């Protein structure tokens, strides 16, 4: 009837439309990320001047409001309208998932836990080998770019097509991009997990696949991954800050991926974000933050938001691996 296990709340009435204008958002206090929000807007200003010009009236009003105190009760003084989203259940519970930029730990030689090679493009002959054959050592060692400490991390990098690598020697972060693919068509690992009853369809995502790997043995991970005979090859690439589809560098917890047809890029959002414990479970608390839609995702549709958590392990922990719920108000100004 009315579950609360994932952060759902029912104190804002029943919604009859996708967005509803409220006199004052049901959120106490001020956003906690004013600095990050400003930094995010500055990135839009410099990286996407066209988008900035079109939304500047909103950003300016929000900035003025924040400097004056940022309390949600004083938003109207600045012409800021708050449109509450009905969410996934028409009770205002907005579906939230998280994503982040992983930093793969790797070494130049195979040592200790680092035993999973990441490859550059081999000759056409070697490209014919399946993932299983490659895992078995079908390719020469001269094509190995690095030895990671996680087979699952390598796969997630395969799907993404690129990834950041830390060799642990204090040198600059390494970036590797898509160079090519092997001669085998890919198969969905997520579909395999869904068919096996291991992961729920609605909770399926790259993060969910990541969590499955963490809760399973090396043999089980390898067995699963081998169900996809495709394999990806990479090449060194000059470092570039993480950007969303909008081409704007993303600021952790100040940006989201959203459905363009519902929440256009550049849209300002005030959100009560559900916090998670060490097991990825809603811990009872929420954080009031401002965020801008600056990315998209293949499975991020409707009123579902994918919060960019940032880069590294901490961002990874905050990302979670299944659906959670918060409240969101789209901020706009009336002419």
């Amino acid at each position: 009837s009315k579950p609360t296990d994932r952060g759902q709340q029912y104190k804002d009435g029943k919604f009859t439309q996708p967005f509803s204008l409220v006199n004052q958002p049901d959120a106490v206090g001020a956003p906690i990320n004013a600095g990050d929000f400003a930094e995010q807007i500055n990135h839009i200003r410099n990286s996407s001047p066209r988008l900035y010009g079109n939304q500047s009236n909103v950003y300016n009003a929000v900035q003025e409001w924040l400097r004056a105190g940022g309390d949600t009760r004083n938003m109207r003084q600045f012409g800021i309208d708050a449109w509450q989203m009905e969410g996934a259940d028409n009770y205002g519970n907005v579906q939230f998932t998280g994503y982040y930029t992983p930093v793969i730990q790797a070494r130049h030689t195979r040592q200790g836990e680092f035993q999973y090679p990441i490859y550059r493009m081999p000759p056409k002959r070697g490209r014919l080998s399946s993932r299983a054959e490659i895992y078995a050592g079908a390719l020469s060692d001269k094509y190995i770019l690095a030895y990671s400490n996680s087979l699952m991390d390598n796969f997630i990098m395969d799907v993404q097509g690129s990834g950041y690598i830390d060799f642990g020697d204090g040198s600059p972060l390494n970036f590797f991009s898509y160079a090519g693919k092997n001669g085998h068509a890919y198969r969905s690992i997520g579909k395999v997990l869904i068919d096996r009853g291991e992961v729920k369809k609605e909770d399926m995502s790259m993060q969910a696949i990541r969590h499955w790997g963490e809760t399973h043995s090396e043999a089980e991970v390898r067995e699963l991954l081998e169900q996809n005979p495709s394999f990806v090859f990479f090449k060194p690439q000059s470092f570039a800050p993480v950007k969303g589809a909008s081409a704007v560098p993303l600021v952790g917890r100040a940006s989201v991926a959203s459905d363009r047809s519902i929440i256009p890029p550049g849209t300002t959002l005030l959100a009560e974000v559900p916090l998670l414990d060490n097991n990825g479970k809603f811990n009872g608390q929420y954080e009031l933050r401002l965020m801008v839609a600056l990315d998209v995702g293949g499975a991020i549709k409707g009123q579902h938001f994918d919060i960019y958590q940032g880069i590294g392990p901490e961002a990874g922990h905050r990302a979670g691996w299944y659906n959670h719920y918060g409240r969101v108000w789209v901020l706009k100004t009336a002419p």
